[PDB]
């Protein structure tokens, strides 16, 4: 007879909303723009290198808070190593919760229930820190009840989409009637800086990173015919990959957030992911019983840290060429939105499945994988179940 | 049949370790020390106001990472408003997880099981941010399994001790066999700065804030005659207090972490806490059945934001004067250690109960309250149950 009753069924995604800044930057135009606005067009070697990163980035466009106008008004962001944290913070402490509020309103509207049924909130970002935090600012913007149980996950990085689901699963499953608002909001004004020929990992981030926020309603036991489940969370795992110490570092310095990235990240991920997944699926489908579905029969929501990561994972695991299609669509249209990205991909996948009348929310497959990769090198693994359609 | 099995009994504290820097700073000595090492002794009126805050702080001693030698070596910490974040970060990014490791090892030794049985980690701090985070640095220092499920709660503030329990409860209860390492580690090198007569709320921080780390092993279903429970978590609540907007703010700026404290913080807390506790207790002990214990028959683990908070809460709720004794002993010998403090108090309470042979780990009372207060103004409430002794 618990003092807090728990729930029975699996934690379920009941709604997804997304939001991007309205300023669209087409990748074809970005090297000219990026090197002009940072007064670096004379470094023609650096620029050619940046052109080829952009050429191969498999990003067609990104949505960016930073405009030409904001940049020319704030010269310290356009240089490479100028003190700038205070200005960066003044921006993202406001704009990260605001972008997340746009995404949350769309999730709440789809869900169909008054916002006061939201009992828990998880706010995740890599863009700025403050007290009270982005979670508090978001609850204020939305008018959530004063007793919402909040949690702010700061300085996470690109694995954070997996992390928020790992935690939300337990909040929803162990609290009867709990409805968890889950927000990932990322804005690149925290990292944007000029180019330097000695910091070529930061140049990569300028080719790939973009802005966005996504929002879920996560809860167990959806009310039949009133609430709608779209995916279920069944198994989570977290791994620090071997021999990955310092593969991806990020430091919050007086020049803003600095990004450090080793060239063997794709090899480290692609060469270890198979064991991680094979173990995950063995836990979920033990013999004592159906064997795990094959990789080609699972749906795939993979953090697209970069095209080389996706290509090398696809190659090492022998995935048919269409398995990463939803993943690659989101990267093409929004770039790498750090922790938010996987949820755009989740939303992209379910929307396509409805549109093309596939049999389930997961492109017609029953089971699936959501993977996030970030500093650690940390790999978050969430085994998902789709929900049948019509 | 769940793909991840859950646990049955209440999340229980199975061990507690604590760790403080070796440098002890007697409050009698502190005004002379602080104004001397910050070259402010000419500020006669400022210093006397600071003497009065110390005289009254009900803090006798604090443990501090910063020493006179370190301060004289790094003059930007002794000025009031100098660029210093990179220096501070370089310190606490290392020292915060290092201090958390001493407390963790002590908790693990007490618990008695091999460190590899730790499945989950929650690291809470208000001092510094990094990627990978302090959670990852701690796991590395300890040699935890590569698949430990980690969470870093950055920039929490003084309510963090309640927040970690609220989260560890669900991690422990929803995952069969899960053992959660909970660490709160706080080091004032991130905020320490010289005095100024235009920023006197920050002066208050100089009178009250100390350094410390505490660590818990939290798990459901302790193995009988093998593991030992000291407190059980049964009910959690979180609240933004009314008309408290901006009462407690902190920003990570290029001069380091900055502290803003309104003078009505004790009024805000003491005038609203009764309704919060009455609501909580009504939820835990509903009529439909025993009534809730009186405040005086509860044990009290209260974050000592300062003596005026404790005194006004004690006055508003009509608490017998012995109720906040364990709480006040920790403030006296350690200061306000932000998120770590309530766990020192919890450690103090169980150690006294055992030493004096009371009937339970909660000073002879069955039920109790842990409260944390911080930015928001956020109130975290955890209804605890004690365990009977011998
Ligand atoms: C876009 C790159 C980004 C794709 O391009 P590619 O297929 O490697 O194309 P190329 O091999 O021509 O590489 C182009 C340039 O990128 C540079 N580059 C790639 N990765 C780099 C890194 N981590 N640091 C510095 N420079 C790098 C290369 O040195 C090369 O320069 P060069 O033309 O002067 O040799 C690709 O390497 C990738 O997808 N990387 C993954 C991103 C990642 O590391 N993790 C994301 C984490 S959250
Ligand atoms: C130690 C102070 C810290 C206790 O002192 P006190 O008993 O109120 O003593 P006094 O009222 O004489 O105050 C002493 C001085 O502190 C000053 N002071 C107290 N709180 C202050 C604040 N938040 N900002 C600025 N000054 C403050 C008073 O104005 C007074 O100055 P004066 O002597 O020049 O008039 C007390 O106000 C307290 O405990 N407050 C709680 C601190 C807090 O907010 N903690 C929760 C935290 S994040
Ligand atoms: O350098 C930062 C940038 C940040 C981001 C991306 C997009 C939008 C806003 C912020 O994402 C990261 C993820 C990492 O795993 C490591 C990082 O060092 C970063
Ligand atoms: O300014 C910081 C200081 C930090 C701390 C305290 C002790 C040791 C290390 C760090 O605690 C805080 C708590 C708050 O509720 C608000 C704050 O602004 C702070």
């Amino acid at each position: 007879p618990r003092k807090m009753e728990r729930a029975e069924g699996p934690a379920s995604v009941l709604a997804i909303g997304t939001a991007v800044p309205p300023n669209v930057v087409y990748q074809k135009d970005y090297p000219d723009f990026y090197f002009g606005v940072t007064n670096s067009n004379h470094k023609t070697e650096l620029k050619d290198k940046f052109q080829r990163m952009c050429d191969k980035s498999c990003v067609s466009k990104r949505h960016l808070y930073l405009t030409e106008e904001i940049l020319k008004a704030n010269p310290s962001l356009c240089a490479y190593w100028e003190p700038s944290l205070d200005l960066r913070q003044d921006i993202v402490v406001v704009e990260v919760p605001k972008l997340g509020k746009q995404a949350a309103s769309a999730a709440i509207k789809e869900w169909g229930q008054p916002k006061s049924k939201i009992t828990h909130l998880i706010f995740c970002t890599t863009s700025g820190v403050d007290m009270p935090g982005a979670d508090w600012a978001l609850a204020k913007l939305l008018g959530l009840r004063s007793s919402v149980k909040r949690l702010v996950l700061y300085m996470q990085g690109c694995y954070g989409g997996g992390t928020v689901l790992r935690i939300a699963k337990d909040l929803a499953e162990n609290n009867k009637g709990a409805r968890v608002l889950v927000v990932c909001s990322e804005i690149t004004a925290i990292t944007f800086r000029g180019p330097s020929d000695t910091h070529l990992d930061s140049l990569v981030g300028q080719a790939l990173f973009g802005d966005g926020a996504s929002a879920l309603i996560v809860g167990s036991d959806p009310v039949p015919a009133v609430e709608r489940a779209w995916f279920e969370l069944h198994w989570t795992g977290s791994d620090i990959l071997p021999n990955s110490d310092g593969a991806i570092d990020g430091h919050l310095k007086e020049v803003g957030l600095t990004f450090h990235l080793m060239k063997d990240v794709p090899a480290i991920i692609s060469k270890n992911i198979g064991g991680i997944l094979k173990d995950a699926l063995a836990k979920v489908f033990p013999a004592a019983a159906p064997p795990p579905p094959t990789y080609n029969d699972l749906f795939w929501i993979t953090h697209p840290g970069g095209p080389a990561i996706l290509d090398q994972v696809e190659d090492r695991l022998g995935l048919r060429k269409d398995k990463l299609a939803s993943t690659r669509a989101v990267l093409d249209q929004f770039g790498n939105m750090s922790s938010a990205t996987v949820l755009f991909i989740m939303d992209e996948m379910r929307k396509r499945s409805v549109e093309q009348q596939l049999g389930t929310t997961g492109e017609g497959h029953e089971w699936g994988l959501l993977l996030g990769f970030g500093p650690g090198l940390t790999c978050e693994t969430v085994v998902l179940r789709s929900v049948p359609l019509v």
